[PDB]
DNA sequence: GACCACGGCGCG
DNA sequence: ACGCGCCGTGGTC
């Protein structure tokens, strides 16, 4: 810092780098700066200093990797203190908060940033040590995550633009349709977008009972399972529902998706946020592409306009139950492992109900669904669509079948208090304060939350950990890794080695760490995203 | 134009 | 009575 010396800077210095936009893939370089021995490097010009440096080091490393990407250097990024932050406490999610909390200033001058990256890495890195966990999970996952991630992010995957502008036009006619319909039964014409206007004529307006209630302002609420329940009770409800979905899906991705394409690409990029979450998953967004629609109809096929290169296939690859599977490793619930043990598929297994295996099934698999998160008979019951307590019946059923699951919970929950913290079975950890609350409703939020983190930051490290492994792989085959939705990944590669990395990729993703349970991949190969499964 | 809270909903 | 990001609305600055 300080003393003002000429670019370039010697090697190994901490970059400082201010941009027009968040998106590196659409960003202008504005300003680029290095610091490095106590002394402070400003490049004349930002885009032409990019070629000295030999890897990104500082905070937001890897956007700045990415727009490098960008322009064919290939600069990887190397240590950022926003990831050994993260690590501390994945709280810390922004440069804003970690450079006020580490002993800085998060500025617009890419100097001050290249020196805030500088001392804030110093004590930042002082304060990891001893935490071998930790630095273990620094080196041999983040550091090198961050790279991989860089590398999908400027590649950016392929859209059907055409098939989308198209599919537009049809549902824009199918929505007309539906809203005139529900304006006849409401007898009069309103914001059909507006939830206000839409509980006032649904209440008021007609002798439809109001279920519950929104959280932060007390309306009364017009929420999809609010709904659900009035399906029978009256047919614009049916129909609302239905301009719903549509509505959602084509504001939502139909419309803006297209006009998302990179004009140098010809495809689109998505930023992966690495800082984000409190579990220790990735984040996607600008746009997001984690939560592509799959479920419907509609959905799958707005999933179809994600294609593969001409002369490309898709290849997508899915870890089948892998929190189930991290839970039976953590807990050591031995009727649980015994399942995936012999390869008996739990939902059917666990739909032990009487004895399978085999009737009621799948309300076992939202029993598996529901327990990681804690829901309550209500939960249940609603979404199962049966009596109250022919769903709690069930919920006390499943502990006696997994006994070691209410004891990991127990136990988990205990240690949090203790040290105020739980931990994933790397040791990536997560602060829960309110495990104490007096409240009961505060401290049961406070409860579910923390016995969840170690089972979901648990499977986030295996697929991050795969990911690092699985891409040197990719590389050495042509092949390039697209997209990944936290328990599943997205490949594109070349026809003729197509079915080679589908093989591959499995076994790394199947082999990424042995546990109590082996872990199962679904593997698929398609000219699009939908095909690609299956 | 920007950013906001909110209700709502897409995905794992 | 889990984890995210984005939409339109309604609203402010
Ligand atoms: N984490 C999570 N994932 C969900 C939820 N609802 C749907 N999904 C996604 C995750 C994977 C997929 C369900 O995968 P399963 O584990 O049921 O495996 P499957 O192939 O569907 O088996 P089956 O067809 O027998 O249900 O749907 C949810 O509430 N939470």
């Amino acid at each position: 810092a300080l003393e003002e010396a000429p670019w370039p800077p010697p090697e190994g210095a901490f970059v400082g780098f201010v941009l027009s936009r968040k998106e590196p893939m659409w960003a202008d370089l504005l300003a680029l700066a290095a610091a490095r021995g106590g002394r402070v490097h400003r490049a004349p010009e930002p885009y032409k200093a990019l070629r000295d440096l030999k890897e990104a080091r500082g905070l937001l490393a890897k956007d700045l990797s990415v727009l490098a990407l960008r322009e064919g250097l290939g600069l990887p990024p190397g240590d950022d203190p926003m990831l050994l932050a993260y690590l501390l406490d994945p709280s810390n999610t922004t440069p804003e908060g970690v450079a006020r909390r580490y002993g800085g200033e998060w500025t617009e001058e890419a100097g001050e940033r290249a020196a805030l990256s500088e001392r804030l890495f110093a004590n930042l890195w002082g304060r990891l040590e001893g935490e071998e966990r930790l630095l273990w999970l620094y080196r041999e996952v983040e550091r090198p995550l961050s790279a991989v991630l860089a590398h999908m992010e400027a590649t950016g995957v392929r859209l059907d633009v055409a098939y989308l502008r198209a599919l537009s036009l049809e549902v824009a006619e199918e929505i007309a349709r539906l809203e005139a319909e529900v304006f006849r039964l409401a007898g009069h014409p309103f914001n059909l977008n507006s939830r206000d206007q839409l509980e006032r004529v649904l209440f008021d307006e007609l002798g439809l009972p109001a279920i519950g209630k929104t959280e932060k302002t007390g309306k009364r609420s017009t929420s999809a399972a609010v709904l659900e329940a009035l399906r029978e009770a009256h047919p614009i409800v049916e129909k609302i529902l239905q301009y719903r979905e549509l509505t959602k899906l084509k504001s939502t991705y139909i419309d803006p998706l297209p006009d998302l394409i990179h004009p140098r690409t010809g495809r689109l990029h998505t930023r992966f946020n690495q800082t984000a979450t409190a579990t220790g998953r990735l984040s996607s967004s600008d746009p997001n592409l984690q939560n592509i629609p799959v479920r419907t109809p509609l959905g799958q096929r707005i999933r179809r306009a994600f294609i593969a290169e001409e002369g490309w296939l898709l290849v997508a690859l899915d870890y089948s139950q892998i929190e189930l599977r991290v839970l039976a490793h953590l807990s050591g619930d031995e009727n649980l492992i015994r399942v995936f043990q012999e390869g008996r598929d739990i939902h059917t297994e666990t739909a032990s109900w009487m004895f399978g295996v085999p009737l009621m099934r799948r309300a076992a698999k939202t029993i598996n669904f529901g327990v990681l998160y804690g829901m309550s008979a209500h939960r249940l019951s609603q979404e199962l669509a049966i009596p109250y307590e022919e769903a709690q019946a069930f919920i006390e059923r499943y502990f006696q079948s997994f006994p070691k699951v209410r004891a990991w919970i127990e136990k988990t929950l205990e240690e949090g208090r203790r040290r105020g913290y739980v931990e994933t079975l790397f040791g990536r950890r997560r602060y829960v304060p309110d495990l104490e609350a007096r409240v009961k409703s505060v401290r049961e939020a406070a409860e579910r939350m923390a016995f969840n983190m170690p089972v979901q930051g648990t499977a986030a490290d295996l697929m991050k950990l795969a990911m690092v492994k699985l891409f040197p792989r990719l590389e050495e085959m042509g092949a390039r890794m697209l997209l990944q939705v936290h328990d599943e990944l997205v490949l594109e590669a070349p026809k003729e080695r197509a079915e080679a990395v589908a093989r591959l990729a499995k076994e790394v993703m199947e082999g990424v760490y042995p546990l109590a349970v082996p872990l199962e991949v679904e593997v698929g190969i398609g000219e699009d995203w939908l095909s690609a499964k299956e």
